């Protein structure tokens, strides 16, 4: 029962999800696409001669930048009614991420479609950028046109590229950005709403670890990387969201909240799904998120495999192409970049984040072990303060052979909260440092976090979610592979006043091959 986008030009409604303040929304909620009386045709693979090479936004040639600027300028010049227009392209994101469509074609007209918070996250945005990229190319007669990508997994590429800065005369410019972050400032891939008073050196090191954390530590298998299973009939109210992937809830979300203008009602443009598409950097951010998918597989680590579930493969969306034709595309058809005739320009060397595993904790920095166990704790627990609890592990002292067959994964389920605002809390495991020990935002005890852009549903006031954290490296890094219990510490960062956690448990997840 795969999620199937309906006739988007026939069945559509104004965005009513993930927008905390609709009264005063600076951008429109009328995200329905133009009706040009076109029939939805099946997708056909491109016959391009050369492969479109996407370039780092901070290492672009004069031609690459000018072509990109001229292309956006052309897109901004089109009428709003045009499917290829700047406004229309932005509305695509709004329609799919803020309840524009329903699962009516699958027989559930009372259930909205949400590409986010699911395994549809990566493939959707790949198709999104795919048509977006080919549209820009055709508007300037560049058959070999290629988008840039925000290479924030590389130090010199972490600050916003200056090509997006300046003033309104620049097509790539957007006034609706965080003023405190547009001054050549380094991005925080683990942003929680408040700037950190740490050196640039520390921030880069933590950014590199965040990439490693999202692609290696927590991206241990397809479920934890792409996101949870999401089939037709699935409602966010009955019951909750498909667990969110490591990238989506991690570095991806961080950039959205870091770029978005906090002075605006819904943190427009980037800070919210419904308005993100109005900022040119949005597509360039997702160009690298799209690249994380590529890198995640090129690591060729165990468990880093493609999805084979037919419910994923047969899931489909609808887009307008450069010829204003309605095209239905399937997830199965975007797994191969060679077939889509594009790729990314890499440094010919080793990725700077490849070895950004947190440093081993010294036993001399740790003390011996009073925290209650799950059996002693009354759930659900509310995270309006730091919460500590000991969780029984599924095993202890696993051999190297055992760890290569299954991941020890911490599962935090039934996370209920008002999704009208941005939510984030951090997760630390086996924290037992002595007093006076120096700490960093990228310590080994840090398992990562659960961050959520507002995506509150139309007919519920509360959304439910799930997070997955890999412990194979962490337990080693903390010298606690032998301990029967794992002390899990949940630290709220923002929007956790009403947040509650329903269940916490550690399980062995077999590595798929
Ligand atoms: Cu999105
Ligand atoms: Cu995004």
């Amino acid at each position: 029962a795969p999620i199937t986008a309906p006739d988007i030009t026939s069945i559509c409604k104004d965005a009513s999800s993930g927008i905390g303040n609709q009264e005063g929304a600076i951008r429109t909620r009328k995200c329905c696409p133009p009706s040009l009386g076109k029939k939805i045709k099946d997708f056909q693979f491109p016959n391009d001669k050369k492969v479109r090479m996407r370039w780092p936004a901070h290492k672009g040639t004069k031609k690459q930048v000018d072509d990109y600027r001229r292309a956006i300028a052309a897109m901004r010049a089109l009428p709003d009614d045009d499917p290829r227009s700047f406004v229309s392209q932005a509305k695509i994101h709004c329609a799919y991420c803020n309840g524009g469509y329903t699962q009516v074609d699958s027989g559930f007209p009372d259930i909205d479609i949400q590409i986010h918070n699911s395994w549809l996250f990566f493939p959707f945005h790949r198709w999104y950028l795919y048509f977006y990229e080919r549209i820009l190319g055709s508007l300037i007669d560049e058959p070999n046109f290629a988008l840039p990508y925000w290479k924030w997994d590389e130090p010199k590429g972490m600050p916003i590229s200056n090509i997006f800065l300046g003033d309104a005369s620049n097509p790539l410019y957007d006034q609706y950005r965080d003023a405190n972050h547009i001054e050549d400032r380094i991005v925080d891939l683990d942003y929680d709403g408040k700037d950190k008073d740490i050196p640039d050196q520390q921030q880069v090191a933590c950014n590199l670890s965040t990439v490693y954390r999202d692609l290696v530590r927590n991206g241990v298998d397809p479920t934890s990387f792409f996101g949870g299973k999401y089939v037709a009939g699935d409602s966010p109210v009955a019951n909750g969201d498909p667990s969110v992937g490591s990238v989506e809830a991690g570095s991806h979300t961080a950039v959205h909240r870091w770029v978005g203008d906090p002075t605006q009602p819904n943190n427009e443009d980037m800070g919210n799904f419904y308005s993100a598409g109005y900022d040119p950097v949005f597509y360039i951010h997702h160009a690298n998120v799209d690249r994380m998918w590529k890198l995640w597989k090129e690591l060729r680590l165990p468990g880093h495999v493609d999805i084979t579930d037919p419910d994923w493969l047969n899931a489909s969306y609808v887009f307008y192409d450069e010829n204003k034709d309605l095209v239905r595309v399937y997830n199965k058809d975007c797994v191969n970049l060679d077939k889509l005739k594009y790729n990314f320009i890499e440094n010919s060397e080793v990725f700077p984040w490849r070895n950004s595993r947190p440093p081993q904790r010294r036993k001399s920095a740790q003390v011996a072990t009073d925290v209650k166990t799950v059996e002693q704790t009354k759930f659900p627990v509310r995270l309006n303060q730091i919460f500590k609890v000991r969780v029984k592990r599924p095993a202890v002292n696993r051999t190297e052979e055992e760890k290569d067959q299954a991941n020890e994964v911490l599962l935090i389920k039934k996370i209920k909260y008002d999704s009208g605002k941005f939510v984030k809390f951090d997760v630390f495991v086996n924290d037992k440092l002595k007093d006076g020990v120096f700490t960093t935002p990228c310590d080994p005890e840090y398992a990562g976090g659960f961050a959520q852009i507002p995506h509150n549903d139309k007919r519920s006031m509360v959304m439910t979610s799930t997070a997955r954290f890999g412990l194979n490296e962490l337990l080693e890094d903390t010298n606690t592979e032998g301990e029967e219990y794992a002390t899990v510490t949940l630290v709220p960062r923002t929007g956790c006043e009403d947040l509650t956690v329903g269940e916490i448990k550690i399980e062995l997840v077999p590595i798929p091959k």
